């Protein structure tokens, strides 16, 4: 079976954590969002949809594959489609992020263009990662696509052909964000959740 | 006496820990809100109105029947009648409580339909509990009735004949939840105060 | 010099927590607020105008007389002619709490009608000490008044003619309240910083 | 090369908690804001730009000198130039801070005027240095002047020609305030960031 054993027990603790931090934070409540890590190429570890993030314990979390299919034989969920759609995406992800905050799920309401942005010089140093022709930072608002895979298609469509990979809003299911480590993800999650919370508070005054 | 003072004592610790948790999230300032545990088929333990559910200690926990009724005999209050009601409507209940949050007071008195409701499918797993055709959680908004049995009256017409059992607001009292456990009530919580959040939110914009 | 020196360390202990605790909610920012402690019926012992209440030590708290003068010789102060005057007003007293919050600041400025008030069942337990003809919680608002000794004439004729006793605001100045112990202080401390966020998040929709 | 590792050591620590502070308020994400502290009258410590404030560890602290170069041969930066200029333009102050507020980004977008004023008794005293002819606690906001040496030199002439020193904006980048020891910054950086959040909430209501 190999190492796989002390890797996925590593992630556990790892997710566990970065639950307690969403928490403190206000972006999980009450089982919304869910966290992502990579166990292996073959396998990823998720948080259980219907737990609350900031109450974690090994038990919650659920093994599958990069087809987002439970080890453990099962069909794939929403949730499940959408990070290993995201881990396909950007190989060198190994951690996604999807938050639930108040101010998003405003925003998905809010916001009559399809995207959000803000230019922070300050905030695109929490981006080392990507390179781009802008200063502004993106974030592109995907509609409530009830069509699992026609979501993921637009999702994968825009990431293939856009310079910016910053993360993503689905109007009325949260934030998405990612890193090549949980702290990487956390540290764009708070970058992200912060553009949100400038956004409608200048739309307190507009 | 049976073993009633070892349940009794759970519940107390259960209640002050769940007072504290509510206060730090500023729930239930100043002795507003209250918080009661199922003791047994017979017996309810209840927080005392005029203490501060955030400092909680063992004399201020009161026991009473189904009636409302204090045990070492006495006369019923409104939160007490309240309470029994909710323990009365669902037989699964095992907890109650009652927050009273700058939101859920300022919603009480700007919200002009007798309703808030969100459709959060997020949110919705915090509820595994509810089956309903639709995919809105909603929250009944009941008049600051001075009679008492008649508030009592039209909370029990309506979950009686209501699908939906997320909770309920009384103007200018507060919102109620329950849960099956403490945790689950808790949880419950935070799914309605986070929707009191987005609603206002909205109304800001709007 | 009898047991002065007791209770005096007791109420520097008293007031260094209460300090910590007001910080902790983000109503004493930067120096703003004061508080004060009964050490007997001819001392009071009241925190030092310019330090920070977050991080107050034994050096920080002052004794003064019920004449505002500092024991060690000197001449009053506002502050320390405001919290004597409370102390005058209501003999019960042996606390007093003085915070400067974002809200009571905003009130002080936007507020039209010289009070502040609303009603709330749910709050007047946080009273149980006031008895009057009225379910609304009130908070009157004093002028800026640069004359103090006006000022305090102002708050005297004020409470010595009303049934309400809650605590009062000073425009550009801060909240100001008080109880027989300093924990009841803070408790009336919350609710009226709830009334102020009440207040003004209606008038964001209004 | 004298005791110059003894004090960089002691200002590695203060600054790495410093920043737990800032963090713990929101005023430091994702990498925003910076902090540094003078090591001695030749040399600045100052933290990384792409690091977050809110997890500093030693290798994230740079050794800088007054011209804002780095010690170990290199080119200065916008950040670096900054602090340094605040450095040569009060020789008292020892501690410069950088914050990226919420408030502050959104004011740096709203504020028609080139500063933000707002007069508060209460606030002065957190500021017992500065000695002016105005009881106005006031804010200039310098432009996103992408030519670093003209932002710098408005800055120096706005501080040399004006009584008022508590902090500045740079529309786009965020709040700087400093101070005799970290302790005297961060309270200022408080001041500020209070101003900041009442100057808004009352452009509410405006
Ligand atoms: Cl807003
Ligand atoms: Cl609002
Ligand atoms: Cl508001
Ligand atoms: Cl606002």
């Amino acid at each position: 079976n190999v190492e796989l054993f002390k890797k996925f027990s590593e992630k556990v603790e790892e997710i566990i954590e970065a639950g307690r931090i969403l928490h403190s934070r206000g972006w999980v409540p009450a089982t919304s969002g869910n966290i992502s890590a990579k166990v292996s190429e073959e396998y990823i570890a998720i948080t259980a949809s219907g737990k609350h993030k900031g109450k974690l314990t090994p038990e919650d979390i659920l093994l599958i594959d990069y087809e987002g299919r439970p080890v453990g034989g099962g069909k794939p969920s929403a949730e499940t489609l959408l990070h290993t759609t995201v881990y396909k995406l950007f190989p060198e992800v190994n951690a996604v992020v999807h938050t639930h905050s108040p101010n998003a799920t405003v925003i998905s309401i809010v916001e009559k263009k399809d995207f959000v942005e803000l230019e922070d010089y300050e905030l695109l140093k929490a981006f080392p990662d990507i390179h781009t022709h802008e200063v502004k930072i993106k974030i592109p608002i995907f509609p409530n696509e009830q069509n699992i895979p026609l979501l993921a298609k637009e999702v994968e469509n825009y990431f293939k052909t856009s310079e910016d990979k910053y993360g993503f809003l689905i109007r009325g299911h949260g934030l998405y964000t990612w890193g090549r480590s949980m702290e990487e993800a956390l540290i764009h999650t708070e970058a992200l959740e912060f553009i949100f919370e400038c956004e409608l508070k200048l739309l307190s005054f507009h």
